């Protein structure tokens, strides 16, 4: 039991949501939903390049609990300390006249989005409490967890018609338009599409999806939070950076580009952009590779891809951080460790590490002790997707 | 006009009802397990082939409660079931080992019990409800086992893999129901995911999600409401297949190629040549159709479904007149891409792929030309087993 080891329980989480709600609203909540977060095993920054990704859902998740309102108002609360002040917010529904605006608190930017876009209708007013086990800004998609969780609740409010992909699309837009973060599709999907003891190999181009099992009692998924959070002014930049490269190469995406082919436009694309593209191109393949290694059970070959991945992300994409790099280094230092890399967005957050379960504990100390920061550890297993919880 | 399929809600309540009724109290636990339609890849599961199923919105509901009492008492709501509809009995033990007898419908549950991996296991009161036709070729068997199982994990949670739970139910059907089944049924039952068909490799146990999210496309399930079970034939086919493979020093028919199949002609019987030919043929087709589908070639997709049927009717001999009548009828409706029997065969259902615009004509058309009473279902890809909260 590391002391830095967190085992948040959903039963718990609900109970919390039940309490604050009861306390904040004076009564028992009517509805209960929850959207999990996700860790990317490999495939960073391909998302928005129509690349492959191989995330997996966690037990860390966002629980929303609440009730409709005759009232006609939107009124929320966030039990999260990681959020932006104030922790509460109330606002009136949009109308054909008045349409919600991304304001302050920024946290609320997420909810509003999912509200402003929700497909169906008519949408009531609601009382809502937001509980979460997903560290804010930790590389584990607290973003998507939040959005989805919101959307799924709304579904309880006003049932929709559409596909799952649509849902992801919704939440995505809301992030794009409301939170100002041109993200990709990954996060939402896996938040929706998740499944037990299984990893998802998703095709960002096609949206095709495949399940790679993760049910080994001898394999272990260790996530370490650096607890640092630097360069989000950066994301959209890389995005642009690629977009532009792909442009030069007369290609729709960098997905249609090949390691070998990039060296063609060497003189047709900026240095920087060369590097970015390179990472992306190799990363995508590296991803198709690691799923194969995994299905096959080549945890070694998998621990290696991961490392490569890290490095690309450090050197060519430039989205890591000394902390990350440190955390990785330390991990790699333990015996029983297949590989380790930074997960998610980059510029701080978490790392993900594959190892021998029995090594888990040693890893926890080595790391702690060699990480010149406050480290948080999660011994993760692939979880299920967005789901309604009946009170 | 399509039969309208109870929504869990409905099914639940009904479950509630008879339970409160039959046990004098309000249920503690509830869980549901869907049924299934196989788009293709028939009779390929116990040959380590490929199948293409999707879960149904027809499922089984199980609302029950524990028993300090130490026993197992159940009751099914389905009329198509075995008499008696009520079946009390004593939990298994070291010395006591469940004995599959009567009613036969009980056999299923016993197995899922006898094998539940975990312990300790309490006693129970459970009501069984289902919108799935018993013997409709939609897996009323795997939808049950599953729910049971899904129940028992509530009574004494499980640690193992999904594939592990599947194996249980399977062993139960196998050892207890007397049905040597393959893997498909159970898997999809658990594995199912809303708006997705499932390409399962019953060799690698590997599976991939295929998006069935297109309004303009419909999956029509037509019930012949006929049952000949020539169940007797099933274990039979399993054999031939197996024999052959043997002759060919092959682990599984999955190891053989249509093309290599010539070789054995002299090596194997004539009939057994046809069976393999179906299997071996069913696997490539399944493989191709999935691509077709992915690809969005509904047209090709259907072409493959029709071939499957012929194969199924002529080489494997698992069709039935009513089945061939229904398919033939379907194929004649414009908008229809393909149709074919589904499930084990010898009765039950047909699955049709067409243009959602066509559903109504079809339904009419099939009824007209059907010298029996068909029941229809307009299927939508559903999710797997879930835990129901009361
Ligand atoms: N439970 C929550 N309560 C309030 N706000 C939250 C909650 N979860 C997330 N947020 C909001 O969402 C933001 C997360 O932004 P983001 O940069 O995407 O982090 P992340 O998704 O967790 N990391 P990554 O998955 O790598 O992108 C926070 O800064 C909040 O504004
Ligand atoms: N809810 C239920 N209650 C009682 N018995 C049931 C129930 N569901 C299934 N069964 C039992 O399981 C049997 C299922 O028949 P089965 O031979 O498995 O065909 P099927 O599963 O409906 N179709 P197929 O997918 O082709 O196997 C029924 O005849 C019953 O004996
Ligand atoms: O892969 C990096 C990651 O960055 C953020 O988490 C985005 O939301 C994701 O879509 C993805 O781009
Ligand atoms: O594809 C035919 C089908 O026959 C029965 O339904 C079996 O339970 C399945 O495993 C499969 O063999
Ligand atoms: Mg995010
Ligand atoms: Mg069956």
């Amino acid at each position: 039991h590391h002391a830095a080891l967190r085992q948040p329980q959903v039963a718990e989480l609900l109970a919390e949501a039940r309490r604050a709600f009861r306390e904040e609203f004076g009564a028992e909540p009517e509805l209960a939903v929850s959207a999990p977060g996700r860790v990317n095993l490999i495939g960073e920054h391909t998302d928005y390049n129509q690349g492959l990704v191989l995330p997996m859902a966690l037990e860390l998740m966002t629980v929303l609990v609440g009730s409709p309102r005759k009232d006609g108002l939107v009124s929320l609360l966030t039990t999260s300390e990681g959020a932006d002040e104030p922790q509460r917010l109330q606002f009136p529904l949009p109308t054909a006249q008045r349409s919600l605006e991304p304001g302050t608190p920024r946290w609320a930017n997420y909810v509003k989005g999912v509200i402003q876009y929700y497909p169906a209708a008519p949408l009531p007013g609601f009382s809502a409490v937001v509980v979460s086990s997903v560290p804010l800004g930790g590389g584990l998609s607290s973003s998507a967890s939040l959005e989805v969780a919101t959307y799924t609740f709304l579904q309880q409010l006003c049932p929709d018609s559409g596909t799952i992909a649509a849902r992801a699309q919704v939440c995505q837009q809301a992030e794009h338009s409301f939170a100002g973060m041109p993200c990709g599709i990954m996060d939402q999907f896996i938040s929706l599409m998740g499944q037990k003891g299984h990893a998802l190999l998703i095709d960002c181009r096609s949206l095709e999806t495949s399940l790679v099992p993760l049910s080994d009692p001898k394999l272990a998924v260790l996530i370490t939070n650096s607890n640092v959070r630097h360069a989000s002014s950066e994301y959209p930049v890389r995005r642009r950076q690629c977009e532009e490269v792909a442009r030069a190469l007369g290609k729709e995406s960098l997905r249609e580009v090949q390691l070998e082919e990039l060296e063609a436009a060497r003189d047709l694309v900026s240095k920087e952009g060369f590097r970015r593209a390179r990472h992306v191109v190799g990363e995508i393949r590296r991803t198709a590779q690691a799923a194969a290694a995994l299905r096959r059970g080549d945890y070694r070959a998998f621990g290696r891809l991961m490392v490569e991945s890290h490095r690309s992300l450090r050197d060519d994409y430039e989205v890591s951080c000394p902390e990350l790099d440190q955390l990785v280094e330390a991990a790699l230092a333990v015996p029983g460790v297949y590989g380790s890399r930074m997960t998610g967005g980059g510029f701080g957050g978490c790392t993900v590490t594959l190892l021998e379960a029995s090594a888990a504990p040693h890893a926890m100390r080595h790391i702690q002790e060699h990480y010149g920061g406050t480290a948080t550890f999660y011994l993760s297993q692939a979880a299920d997707g967005a789901k309604v919880l009946c009170l």
